[PDB]
Protein backbone atom coordinates (compact mmCIF):
# COMPACT_ATOMS: atom_id res chain seq x y z
CA UNK A 1 0.00 0.00 0.00
CA UNK A 2 1.83 3.25 -1.51
CA UNK A 3 1.28 5.81 1.99
CA UNK A 4 0.22 9.44 0.41
CA UNK A 5 0.58 12.19 3.12
CA UNK A 6 -1.09 15.59 2.09
CA UNK A 7 -1.39 19.19 4.42
CA UNK A 8 -3.12 22.11 4.33
CA UNK A 9 -0.81 25.01 4.93
CA UNK A 10 -1.53 26.44 8.76
CA UNK A 11 -3.91 29.36 9.84
CA UNK A 12 -2.33 32.52 8.44
CA UNK A 13 -2.56 36.17 8.94
CA UNK A 14 -5.71 36.64 7.08
CA UNK A 15 -6.98 33.65 7.99
CA UNK A 16 -7.42 35.70 11.56
CA UNK A 17 -8.92 38.36 9.73
CA UNK A 18 -11.34 36.36 7.34
CA UNK A 19 -9.54 38.32 4.81
CA UNK A 20 -9.66 36.44 0.89
CA UNK A 21 -5.99 35.88 0.34
CA UNK A 22 -6.34 33.44 -2.96
CA UNK A 23 -2.58 34.14 -4.64
CA UNK A 24 -1.76 36.89 -2.62
CA UNK A 25 0.92 35.78 0.03
CA UNK A 26 0.49 35.91 3.29
CA UNK A 27 2.03 34.52 5.44
CA UNK A 28 1.22 31.50 8.39
CA UNK A 29 0.02 33.06 11.95
CA UNK A 30 2.44 32.22 15.10
CA UNK A 31 -0.90 30.34 15.78
CA UNK A 32 -0.87 28.69 12.54
CA UNK A 33 2.83 28.18 12.60
CA UNK A 34 2.22 25.72 15.83
CA UNK A 35 -0.34 23.96 14.19
CA UNK A 36 1.92 23.05 11.56
CA UNK A 37 4.80 22.59 13.93
CA UNK A 38 2.51 20.03 15.97
CA UNK A 39 1.28 18.35 12.53
CA UNK A 40 5.32 17.94 12.26
CA UNK A 41 5.58 16.61 15.34
CA UNK A 42 2.66 13.88 14.97
CA UNK A 43 4.31 12.99 11.85
CA UNK A 44 8.05 12.54 13.64
CA UNK A 45 5.60 10.39 16.63
CA UNK A 46 4.49 8.01 13.86
CA UNK A 47 8.17 7.37 12.73
CA UNK A 48 7.00 8.59 9.14
CA UNK A 49 10.07 8.75 6.19
CA UNK A 50 9.42 10.88 2.55
CA UNK A 51 11.48 10.82 -0.50
CA UNK A 52 10.16 13.87 -1.84
CA UNK A 53 8.33 16.90 -1.22
CA UNK A 54 5.59 19.38 -3.28
CA UNK A 55 4.11 22.58 -2.63
CA UNK A 56 2.86 25.76 -4.42
CA UNK A 57 4.63 29.00 -4.70
CA UNK A 58 2.82 30.53 -1.59
CA UNK A 59 4.44 31.45 1.69
CA UNK A 60 2.32 30.13 3.93
CA UNK A 61 2.53 26.30 2.41
CA UNK A 62 5.83 26.41 1.84
CA UNK A 63 6.82 27.73 5.43
CA UNK A 64 4.32 24.42 7.13
CA UNK A 65 6.21 22.13 4.67
CA UNK A 66 10.05 23.43 6.02
CA UNK A 67 8.48 23.55 9.93
CA UNK A 68 7.10 19.72 9.05
CA UNK A 69 11.02 18.87 7.59
CA UNK A 70 12.03 20.58 10.73
CA UNK A 71 10.04 18.35 12.71
CA UNK A 72 10.72 14.78 11.15
CA UNK A 73 14.69 16.07 10.76
CA UNK A 74 14.22 15.60 6.84
CA UNK A 75 15.20 19.30 5.27
CA UNK A 76 17.40 17.10 3.33
CA UNK A 77 14.54 16.13 1.20
CA UNK A 78 13.83 17.31 -2.55
CA UNK A 79 11.55 20.47 -2.24
CA UNK A 80 9.56 20.87 -5.77
CA UNK A 81 7.34 24.05 -5.89
CA UNK A 82 4.58 24.68 -8.55
CA UNK A 83 2.18 27.27 -9.00
CA UNK A 84 0.16 24.84 -9.89
CA UNK A 85 -0.82 23.94 -6.41
CA UNK A 86 -1.20 27.59 -5.67
CA UNK A 87 -4.84 29.00 -4.00
CA UNK A 88 -7.79 29.15 -5.73
CA UNK A 89 -7.33 32.79 -7.35
CA UNK A 90 -10.46 34.67 -6.15
CA UNK A 91 -10.33 37.35 -8.44
CA UNK A 92 -12.16 40.52 -7.49
CA UNK A 93 -12.75 39.49 -3.74
CA UNK A 94 -9.01 39.10 -3.32
CA UNK A 95 -7.61 41.54 -0.08
CA UNK A 96 -11.64 42.16 0.61
CA UNK A 97 -12.90 40.14 3.99
CA UNK A 98 -16.42 38.55 4.29
CA UNK A 99 -17.97 42.17 5.31
CA UNK A 100 -16.98 43.84 2.73
CA UNK A 101 -17.94 41.25 0.37
CA UNK A 102 -21.23 40.86 1.80
CA UNK A 103 -21.78 44.92 1.51
CA UNK A 104 -20.58 44.90 -2.03
CA UNK A 105 -22.55 42.37 -3.97
CA UNK A 106 -25.54 40.88 -1.64
CA UNK A 107 -25.40 37.96 0.47
CA UNK A 108 -27.43 35.94 -2.37
CA UNK A 109 -23.89 36.60 -4.55
CA UNK A 110 -21.68 35.00 -2.10
CA UNK A 111 -23.95 32.21 -1.19
CA UNK A 112 -24.29 31.09 -5.01
CA UNK A 113 -20.00 31.93 -5.01
CA UNK A 114 -20.09 29.93 -1.82
CA UNK A 115 -22.23 26.73 -3.57
CA UNK A 116 -21.31 26.90 -7.57
CA UNK A 117 -18.55 23.90 -8.96
CA UNK A 118 -17.81 26.35 -12.02
CA UNK A 119 -18.84 29.79 -11.37
CA UNK A 120 -15.63 32.04 -10.66
CA UNK A 121 -15.69 35.10 -8.68
CA UNK A 122 -15.42 38.76 -10.54
CA UNK A 123 -11.72 38.75 -12.18
CA UNK A 124 -8.96 41.38 -10.94
CA UNK A 125 -8.80 44.21 -12.76
CA UNK A 126 -5.81 45.99 -13.30
CA UNK A 127 -7.06 48.92 -10.90
CA UNK A 128 -7.44 46.50 -8.39
CA UNK A 129 -5.31 47.06 -5.38
CA UNK A 130 -3.72 43.60 -5.48
CA UNK A 131 -3.36 43.49 -9.11
CA UNK A 132 0.40 44.36 -9.91
CA UNK A 133 1.24 42.56 -6.29
CA UNK A 134 0.11 38.90 -7.79
CA UNK A 135 -0.49 39.28 -11.86
CA UNK A 136 3.56 41.35 -11.90
CA UNK A 137 4.74 39.24 -9.79
CA UNK A 138 8.60 37.64 -11.34
CA UNK A 139 7.74 34.21 -9.90
CA UNK A 140 4.69 33.73 -12.37
CA UNK A 141 6.95 35.42 -15.55
CA UNK A 142 6.94 31.96 -17.26
CA UNK A 143 3.43 31.69 -17.39
CA UNK A 144 1.21 32.01 -20.50
CA UNK A 145 -1.75 34.74 -21.52
CA UNK A 146 -4.58 31.96 -20.99
CA UNK A 147 -2.55 30.31 -17.78
CA UNK A 148 -2.92 32.99 -15.45
CA UNK A 149 -5.70 33.59 -13.89
CA UNK A 150 -7.83 36.97 -13.23
CA UNK A 151 -10.06 34.59 -11.41
CA UNK A 152 -10.87 31.18 -10.90
CA UNK A 153 -14.26 28.35 -10.14
CA UNK A 154 -13.33 25.31 -8.14
CA UNK A 155 -13.59 24.03 -11.35
CA UNK A 156 -10.84 26.19 -13.02
CA UNK A 157 -8.39 25.30 -10.12
CA UNK A 158 -8.58 21.93 -9.96
CA UNK A 159 -8.28 21.81 -14.30
CA UNK A 160 -4.87 23.45 -13.31
CA UNK A 161 -4.08 21.44 -10.61
CA UNK A 162 -4.23 18.11 -11.98
CA UNK A 163 -2.21 18.23 -14.96
CA UNK A 164 0.37 18.66 -12.16
CA UNK A 165 -0.92 16.05 -10.42
CA UNK A 166 -0.80 13.23 -12.95
CA UNK A 167 2.71 14.24 -14.69
CA UNK A 168 4.46 15.19 -11.79
CA UNK A 169 3.63 13.63 -8.59
CA UNK A 170 1.78 10.05 -9.66
CA UNK A 171 5.25 8.93 -11.61
CA UNK A 172 6.56 9.36 -8.07
CA UNK A 173 4.17 7.57 -6.58
CA UNK A 174 4.76 4.60 -8.99
CA UNK A 175 8.15 4.47 -8.50
CA UNK A 176 7.95 4.01 -5.16
CA UNK A 177 8.70 6.94 -3.52
CA UNK A 178 7.04 8.22 -0.36
CA UNK A 179 5.59 11.95 -1.04
CA UNK A 180 4.46 14.54 1.03
CA UNK A 181 2.04 17.56 -0.87
CA UNK A 182 2.17 21.00 1.06
CA UNK A 183 -0.58 22.88 -0.06
CA UNK A 184 -4.41 24.65 0.06
CA UNK A 185 -7.64 23.46 1.17
CA UNK A 186 -8.87 24.10 -2.75
CA UNK A 187 -5.65 22.40 -4.53
CA UNK A 188 -6.05 19.44 -2.08
CA UNK A 189 -9.59 18.93 -3.20
CA UNK A 190 -8.63 18.14 -6.74
CA UNK A 191 -6.62 15.77 -5.06
CA UNK A 192 -8.84 14.29 -2.77
CA UNK A 193 -11.92 14.46 -5.63
CA UNK A 194 -9.47 12.79 -7.91
CA UNK A 195 -8.33 9.68 -5.56
CA UNK A 196 -11.72 9.26 -3.85
CA UNK A 197 -14.03 9.93 -6.78
CA UNK A 198 -16.05 12.34 -5.23
CA UNK A 199 -18.57 14.67 -6.73
CA UNK A 200 -18.86 18.11 -7.56
CA UNK A 201 -21.22 18.18 -4.53
CA UNK A 202 -19.45 16.33 -2.08
CA UNK A 203 -15.83 17.75 -2.66
CA UNK A 204 -17.53 21.17 -1.70
CA UNK A 205 -18.76 20.11 1.85
CA UNK A 206 -14.99 18.83 2.49
CA UNK A 207 -13.35 20.97 4.63
CA UNK A 208 -9.73 20.30 5.28
CA UNK A 209 -8.28 21.38 8.49
CA UNK A 210 -5.29 23.63 8.37
CA UNK A 211 -2.06 22.07 9.66
CA UNK A 212 -3.41 18.48 10.07
CA UNK A 213 -1.49 15.58 8.46
CA UNK A 214 -3.71 13.73 6.43
CA UNK A 215 -2.82 9.97 5.29
CA UNK A 216 -3.94 8.24 2.15
CA UNK A 217 -3.50 4.38 2.02
CA UNK A 218 -3.48 3.85 -2.01
CA UNK A 219 -3.25 0.69 -4.25
CA UNK A 220 -1.58 0.02 -7.04
CA UNK A 221 -4.40 2.11 -9.39
CA UNK A 222 -3.64 5.00 -6.69
CA UNK A 223 -7.38 4.74 -5.21
CA UNK A 224 -7.75 4.68 -1.47
CA UNK A 225 -7.83 1.19 0.42
CA UNK A 226 -9.57 3.14 2.94
CA UNK A 227 -11.13 6.45 4.33
CA UNK A 228 -8.33 9.25 5.12
CA UNK A 229 -7.29 9.49 8.29
CA UNK A 230 -5.92 12.91 10.30
CA UNK A 231 -3.15 12.69 12.17
CA UNK A 232 -2.11 14.18 15.61
CA UNK A 233 -3.10 14.08 19.63
CA UNK A 234 -6.47 13.11 20.41
CA UNK A 235 -7.36 16.39 21.39
CA UNK A 236 -6.58 17.64 17.69
CA UNK A 237 -8.36 14.83 15.77
CA UNK A 238 -11.43 14.94 18.20
CA UNK A 239 -12.29 18.39 16.09
CA UNK B 1 27.62 40.81 -16.12
CA UNK B 2 26.56 37.81 -14.49
CA UNK B 3 26.14 38.06 -10.60
CA UNK B 4 26.90 35.13 -8.21
CA UNK B 5 26.02 34.92 -4.91
CA UNK B 6 27.84 32.13 -2.23
CA UNK B 7 27.72 32.02 1.37
CA UNK B 8 29.15 30.30 4.27
CA UNK B 9 26.78 29.04 6.99
CA UNK B 10 27.61 30.28 10.39
CA UNK B 11 28.25 28.19 14.33
CA UNK B 12 27.17 24.97 14.65
CA UNK B 13 25.79 23.43 17.66
CA UNK B 14 28.14 22.36 20.62
CA UNK B 15 31.23 24.01 18.95
CA UNK B 16 31.21 21.50 15.99
CA UNK B 17 32.74 23.76 13.69
CA UNK B 18 35.96 23.27 15.90
CA UNK B 19 35.49 19.75 16.36
CA UNK B 20 35.91 18.25 12.74
CA UNK B 21 31.46 18.56 11.92
CA UNK B 22 32.01 17.32 8.59
CA UNK B 23 29.36 14.81 7.30
CA UNK B 24 27.73 14.91 10.75
CA UNK B 25 24.84 17.04 10.54
CA UNK B 26 25.34 19.48 12.67
CA UNK B 27 22.71 22.31 13.41
CA UNK B 28 23.33 25.84 13.63
CA UNK B 29 24.13 27.37 16.89
CA UNK B 30 21.12 30.16 17.60
CA UNK B 31 24.68 32.56 17.16
CA UNK B 32 24.94 30.83 13.59
CA UNK B 33 21.23 31.23 12.94
CA UNK B 34 21.34 35.22 13.91
CA UNK B 35 24.66 35.17 11.68
CA UNK B 36 22.42 33.73 8.59
CA UNK B 37 19.81 36.39 9.58
CA UNK B 38 22.32 39.62 9.20
CA UNK B 39 23.32 37.92 5.83
CA UNK B 40 19.95 37.59 4.91
CA UNK B 41 19.16 41.28 5.30
CA UNK B 42 22.24 42.61 3.99
CA UNK B 43 20.86 41.28 0.87
CA UNK B 44 17.71 42.21 1.10
CA UNK B 45 19.22 46.00 1.62
CA UNK B 46 20.93 45.49 -1.43
CA UNK B 47 17.98 44.84 -3.73
CA UNK B 48 19.21 41.60 -4.31
CA UNK B 49 16.93 38.90 -6.40
CA UNK B 50 17.74 35.42 -7.25
CA UNK B 51 16.40 32.52 -9.40
CA UNK B 52 17.61 29.33 -8.10
CA UNK B 53 19.00 28.28 -5.40
CA UNK B 54 21.84 25.27 -4.58
CA UNK B 55 22.91 24.21 -0.78
CA UNK B 56 23.95 20.53 0.32
CA UNK B 57 22.00 17.91 2.00
CA UNK B 58 23.55 19.00 4.88
CA UNK B 59 21.10 20.92 8.13
CA UNK B 60 23.23 23.66 8.77
CA UNK B 61 23.31 25.16 4.98
CA UNK B 62 20.01 24.46 4.87
CA UNK B 63 18.44 26.47 7.47
CA UNK B 64 21.17 29.16 6.70
CA UNK B 65 19.83 29.08 2.91
CA UNK B 66 16.25 29.14 4.45
CA UNK B 67 17.21 32.08 6.59
CA UNK B 68 17.93 34.20 3.94
CA UNK B 69 15.14 33.55 1.42
CA UNK B 70 13.06 34.23 4.13
CA UNK B 71 14.81 37.53 4.86
CA UNK B 72 14.47 38.66 0.88
CA UNK B 73 11.37 37.54 0.74
CA UNK B 74 11.89 34.90 -1.99
CA UNK B 75 10.93 31.71 -0.50
CA UNK B 76 8.95 30.60 -3.94
CA UNK B 77 12.40 30.05 -5.60
CA UNK B 78 13.41 26.51 -6.63
CA UNK B 79 15.87 24.77 -4.21
CA UNK B 80 18.23 22.02 -5.09
CA UNK B 81 19.90 20.01 -2.62
CA UNK B 82 23.09 17.88 -3.41
CA UNK B 83 25.82 15.91 -1.65
CA UNK B 84 28.18 17.49 -3.54
CA UNK B 85 28.24 20.90 -1.60
CA UNK B 86 28.55 19.30 1.46
CA UNK B 87 31.40 20.07 3.79
CA UNK B 88 34.48 17.94 3.54
CA UNK B 89 34.10 14.27 5.07
CA UNK B 90 36.67 14.14 7.44
CA UNK B 91 35.99 10.36 8.42
CA UNK B 92 37.51 9.51 11.66
CA UNK B 93 38.45 12.70 13.08
CA UNK B 94 34.79 14.04 12.75
CA UNK B 95 33.36 14.99 16.29
CA UNK B 96 36.74 15.61 17.88
CA UNK B 97 38.92 18.53 19.04
CA UNK B 98 43.03 19.30 18.46
CA UNK B 99 44.12 17.61 21.30
CA UNK B 100 41.78 14.32 21.39
CA UNK B 101 42.92 14.14 17.55
CA UNK B 102 46.91 14.74 18.34
CA UNK B 103 46.26 11.86 21.23
CA UNK B 104 44.84 9.67 18.95
CA UNK B 105 46.73 9.42 16.07
CA UNK B 106 49.83 11.40 17.08
CA UNK B 107 51.07 14.51 15.86
CA UNK B 108 53.36 13.42 13.04
CA UNK B 109 49.84 12.34 11.41
CA UNK B 110 48.08 15.61 12.67
CA UNK B 111 51.30 18.22 11.48
CA UNK B 112 50.86 16.17 8.25
CA UNK B 113 46.87 16.85 7.89
CA UNK B 114 46.90 20.60 8.94
CA UNK B 115 49.00 20.99 5.91
CA UNK B 116 48.22 18.96 3.62
CA UNK B 117 46.26 19.34 0.71
CA UNK B 118 46.05 15.59 -0.60
CA UNK B 119 46.41 13.82 2.26
CA UNK B 120 43.00 12.23 3.60
CA UNK B 121 42.48 11.95 7.02
CA UNK B 122 41.95 8.27 8.11
CA UNK B 123 38.16 6.49 7.67
CA UNK B 124 35.88 6.19 10.52
CA UNK B 125 36.24 2.79 12.63
CA UNK B 126 33.11 0.88 13.25
CA UNK B 127 33.24 1.93 17.16
CA UNK B 128 33.13 5.51 16.15
CA UNK B 129 30.11 7.25 17.37
CA UNK B 130 29.29 8.62 13.68
CA UNK B 131 29.74 5.30 12.29
CA UNK B 132 26.20 4.36 11.30
CA UNK B 133 24.94 7.95 11.90
CA UNK B 134 26.67 9.10 8.17
CA UNK B 135 27.19 6.02 6.98
CA UNK B 136 24.63 4.44 6.80
CA UNK B 137 21.95 7.80 6.19
CA UNK B 138 19.18 6.95 3.99
CA UNK B 139 20.15 10.56 1.98
CA UNK B 140 23.61 9.08 0.61
CA UNK B 141 21.78 5.58 -0.22
CA UNK B 142 21.99 6.33 -3.74
CA UNK B 143 25.95 6.83 -3.28
CA UNK B 144 27.58 3.78 -5.07
CA UNK B 145 30.36 2.31 -3.18
CA UNK B 146 33.32 4.10 -4.70
CA UNK B 147 30.97 7.61 -4.96
CA UNK B 148 30.61 7.14 -0.64
CA UNK B 149 33.44 8.61 0.45
CA UNK B 150 34.65 7.50 3.97
CA UNK B 151 37.22 9.84 4.50
CA UNK B 152 38.39 13.02 2.29
CA UNK B 153 41.28 15.31 1.54
CA UNK B 154 40.26 18.89 0.55
CA UNK B 155 41.65 17.93 -3.12
CA UNK B 156 39.02 15.17 -3.02
CA UNK B 157 36.13 17.11 -1.66
CA UNK B 158 36.92 19.49 -4.64
CA UNK B 159 37.34 17.02 -6.89
CA UNK B 160 33.39 15.76 -6.03
CA UNK B 161 32.17 19.11 -6.05
CA UNK B 162 33.55 20.81 -9.06
CA UNK B 163 31.64 18.14 -11.15
CA UNK B 164 28.47 19.44 -10.28
CA UNK B 165 29.23 22.64 -10.45
CA UNK B 166 29.93 22.11 -14.20
CA UNK B 167 26.81 20.16 -15.42
CA UNK B 168 24.33 21.49 -12.71
CA UNK B 169 25.26 25.32 -11.53
CA UNK B 170 27.16 26.83 -15.19
CA UNK B 171 24.23 25.97 -17.30
CA UNK B 172 21.86 28.04 -14.77
CA UNK B 173 24.30 31.09 -15.10
CA UNK B 174 24.87 31.09 -18.97
CA UNK B 175 21.27 30.59 -19.23
CA UNK B 176 20.89 34.10 -17.29
CA UNK B 177 19.58 32.88 -13.89
CA UNK B 178 20.80 34.45 -10.71
CA UNK B 179 22.33 31.91 -8.55
CA UNK B 180 22.53 31.96 -4.72
CA UNK B 181 24.87 28.83 -3.24
CA UNK B 182 24.37 28.09 0.47
CA UNK B 183 27.25 25.74 1.43
CA UNK B 184 30.45 24.98 3.12
CA UNK B 185 33.86 26.42 3.52
CA UNK B 186 35.52 23.86 2.03
CA UNK B 187 32.98 23.28 -0.98
CA UNK B 188 33.08 26.63 -1.45
CA UNK B 189 36.76 26.64 -1.07
CA UNK B 190 36.28 24.15 -4.05
CA UNK B 191 34.28 26.99 -6.44
CA UNK B 192 36.28 29.68 -5.22
CA UNK B 193 39.34 27.79 -6.67
CA UNK B 194 37.84 27.08 -10.12
CA UNK B 195 36.33 30.63 -10.24
CA UNK B 196 39.77 32.65 -10.17
CA UNK B 197 42.24 30.08 -10.90
CA UNK B 198 44.03 29.72 -7.47
CA UNK B 199 46.61 27.12 -6.36
CA UNK B 200 46.73 24.44 -4.07
CA UNK B 201 48.81 26.47 -1.37
CA UNK B 202 46.53 29.98 -2.18
CA UNK B 203 43.16 28.07 -1.64
CA UNK B 204 44.61 26.31 1.55
CA UNK B 205 45.10 29.58 3.15
CA UNK B 206 41.90 31.58 1.81
CA UNK B 207 39.30 31.51 5.00
CA UNK B 208 35.98 32.19 3.35
CA UNK B 209 33.82 34.79 5.88
CA UNK B 210 30.70 32.93 7.92
CA UNK B 211 27.18 34.30 7.43
CA UNK B 212 28.23 37.03 5.09
CA UNK B 213 26.82 37.29 1.07
CA UNK B 214 30.27 36.91 -1.17
CA UNK B 215 29.40 38.36 -4.34
CA UNK B 216 31.25 37.35 -8.08
CA UNK B 217 30.56 39.48 -11.08
CA UNK B 218 31.22 36.72 -13.87
CA UNK B 219 31.92 37.82 -17.51
CA UNK B 220 30.45 35.84 -20.19
CA UNK B 221 33.20 33.08 -19.89
CA UNK B 222 32.49 32.87 -16.24
CA UNK B 223 35.27 34.48 -15.34
CA UNK B 224 35.74 36.83 -12.32
CA UNK B 225 35.95 40.39 -13.27
CA UNK B 226 36.49 41.71 -9.46
CA UNK B 227 37.59 40.23 -6.54
CA UNK B 228 35.16 38.26 -4.28
CA UNK B 229 33.12 41.60 -2.61
CA UNK B 230 31.71 41.11 0.93
CA UNK B 231 27.66 42.68 1.85
CA UNK B 232 27.32 44.30 4.44
CA UNK B 233 28.03 46.71 7.60
C1 LIG C 1 -11.50 34.83 3.90
N1 LIG C 1 -11.85 33.93 4.93
C2 LIG C 1 -10.80 33.30 5.81
C3 LIG C 1 -13.25 33.58 5.10
C4 LIG C 1 -14.25 34.10 4.21
C5 LIG C 1 -15.57 33.72 4.39
C6 LIG C 1 -15.93 32.84 5.43
S1 LIG C 1 -17.65 32.31 5.69
O1 LIG C 1 -18.59 33.29 5.14
O2 LIG C 1 -17.99 32.34 7.11
N2 LIG C 1 -17.92 30.74 5.05
C7 LIG C 1 -17.46 30.40 3.73
C8 LIG C 1 -17.56 31.40 2.74
C9 LIG C 1 -17.11 31.13 1.40
C10 LIG C 1 -16.59 29.91 1.07
C11 LIG C 1 -16.49 28.87 2.09
O3 LIG C 1 -15.94 27.59 1.78
C12 LIG C 1 -16.92 29.12 3.39
O4 LIG C 1 -16.80 28.07 4.36
C13 LIG C 1 -16.13 29.67 -0.35
O5 LIG C 1 -15.66 28.59 -0.66
C14 LIG C 1 -16.26 30.73 -1.34
C15 LIG C 1 -15.82 30.52 -2.70
C16 LIG C 1 -15.94 31.57 -3.66
C17 LIG C 1 -16.47 32.81 -3.28
C18 LIG C 1 -16.91 33.02 -1.94
C19 LIG C 1 -16.79 31.96 -0.97
C20 LIG C 1 -17.23 32.19 0.40
O6 LIG C 1 -17.70 33.26 0.71
C21 LIG C 1 -14.93 32.34 6.30
C22 LIG C 1 -13.59 32.72 6.12
CL1 LIG D 1 13.29 24.23 0.41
Amino acid sequence: AYKLVLIRHGESAWNLENRFSGWYDADLSPAGHEEAKRGGQALRDAGYEFDICFTSVQKRAIRTLWTVLDAIDQMWLPVVRTWRLNERHYGGLTGLNKAETAAKHGEAQVKIWRRSYDVPPPPMEPDHPFYSNISKDRRYADLTEDQLPSCESLKDTIARALPFWNEEIVPQIKEGKRVLIAAHGNSLRGIVKHLEGLSEEAIMELNLPTGIPIVYELDKNLKPIKPMQFLGDEETVRK
